[PDB]
């Protein structure tokens, strides 16, 4: 398959140019410049490199909207906590696919989770067409995690590497939910599966703890994606530069529930790798992440309007991102994967059209044309061709009710 005959973006530090791309088997065959035959022709648009969500909470869609005005503390033990007693199996793969629409029409190829219920969660990501790296959520008494590092272990025996899409790793929530003996534990677990892990990592002002009880356990060693990081002391940062240490800054859920601001361009300046993630619907409560990048350029242009430039934002939300996931995607270049996105250069945000670049995280809005994984459309044209939409609907619609 061609697509083209219309502007295309390699990767963030290039100029669009006009020309198709072909796609075989879920990899890039070729890039073509110029006129040629397209088996689609998208004239008057943009193709560039997919998106990378590095940290949500999938089903968590299901509680948008829910919890609003209140403190971290009570919007966590107070809201949250008692609804997802409620939420089931079911509730998790349909709000997994409501997730997966969401980010989807926001030119999303891929997202961290971390969740429980995570074999429903893998179910939907296997019918939806998105790649994943699934986590379970993780947390413990003295020890006692009532079975959850061992359901972890059950989802990455089924469906790590399903498919080339879904990859499996593991997710202690935080270093205060998790006790210093069990996280050890975890990250050793990971440690023996090379597989990933993932947490929340100095989100909120009271964590003060010393990160030198966890380089010295395991991250080191493990590829972590740890989000938030707010309140990260700068003295790591150095260290932290080196090992397969990613940051996933969550601009929107930091600000929502007034945990403040990550300083993310001192973090880029002494060499740290940093990613974009949403979180969950019901602290940002969207799952878009071109308004994450902006967001999180706008916040550091704050401190110097030279923060943030277009080319590293647009690198966070591509390239940098499918790097955390572990995937070969985020350039349209021969061999890597075909998860690409088509952007509308006929609206009023695009232009002046020589400065599309700059409008991509300054002006627009996400609304994507249609987005591509693994060689698939996931969603095109406001259609999402994997999946029965009405039915899809009507499931959320009776999930409402039963839920609330
Ligand atoms: N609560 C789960 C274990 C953690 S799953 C991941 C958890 O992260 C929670 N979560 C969502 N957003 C945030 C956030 O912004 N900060 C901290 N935790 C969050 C989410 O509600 C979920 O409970 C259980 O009992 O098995
Ligand atoms: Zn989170």
């Amino acid at each position: 398959m061609i697509i083209g005959n219309c502007l295309i973006l390699k990767d963030f530090s290039s100029e669009p140019f006009w020309g198709a791309v072909e796609i075989e088997n879920g990899t890039i065959k070729r890039v073509l410049q110029g006129e040629v035959k397209v088996d689609l022709d998208l004239s008057g648009k943009l193709v560039m490199p997919a998106l990378f969500n590095t940290h949500t909470h999938a089903p968590m869609t299901l509680l948008r909207g829910v919890a609003e005005d209140l403190s971290f503390e009570e919007w966590l033990f107070s809201k949250v906590l008692p609804i997802e007693d409620r939420l089931t199996e079911k509730m998790a793969y349909y709000g997994t696919i409501l997730a997966q629409m969401e980010m989807a029409r926001h030119g999303i190829a891929g997202f961290v989770d971390m969740y429980f219920h995570e074999e429903w969660i893998a179910k939907a990501v296997r019918d939806f067409g998105m790649r994943a790296l699934l986590t379970r959520g993780l947390v413990d008494s003295n020890g006692d995690d009532g079975g959850r590092l061992e359901e972890n272990l059950k989802l990455y025996n089924e469906w790590n590497g399903f498919e080339g899409r879904i990859f499996v790793g593991f997710g202690p929530h935080s270093p205060y939910l998790c006790s210093e003996e069990y996280l050890k534990r975890v990250f050793d677990t990971a440690k023996s599966l090379n597989a990933p892990v993932t947490i929340h990592l100095y989100e909120t002002s009271k964590e003060e703890y010393d990160l030198e009880d966890i380089l010295n356990i395991g991250l080191k060693e493990v590829k972590t994606i740890a989000a938030h990081c707010v309140h990260l002391p700068e003295r790591y940062f150095g260290v932290l530069k080196d090992i397969p240490f990613f940051v996933s800054h969550n601009p929107a859920s930091n600000l929502k529930l007034g945990n403040g601001i990550a300083p993310v361009q001192r973090m880029i300046e002494h060499g740290m790798k940093v990613t974009l993630g949403t979180d969950g619907a019901a602290s940002n409560n969207s799952l878009n992440l071109f308004f994450e990048m902006r967001l999180a350029s706008l916040l550091q242009k704050a401190q110097n309007p030279r923060n943030l430039d277009v080319n590293t934002c647009l690198k966070m939300v591509t390239y940098d991102g499918a790097q955390a996931m572990g995937f070969k995607s985020g350039k349209i270049e021969e061999g890597w994967n075909a998860d690409l996105v088509v952007i509308d250069l006929d609206l009023p945000e695009m232009f002046p059209v020589q400065n599309i670049k700059n409008h991509l995280v300054h002006a627009f809005s996400g609304e994507v044309f249609a987005t591509m994984v693994a060689g698939k459309w996931i969603y095109f044209d406001g259609e999402y061709p994997t999946i029965d939409s009405e039915e899809v609907k009507r499931e959320l619609a009776r999930i409402e009710k039963e839920l609330y």
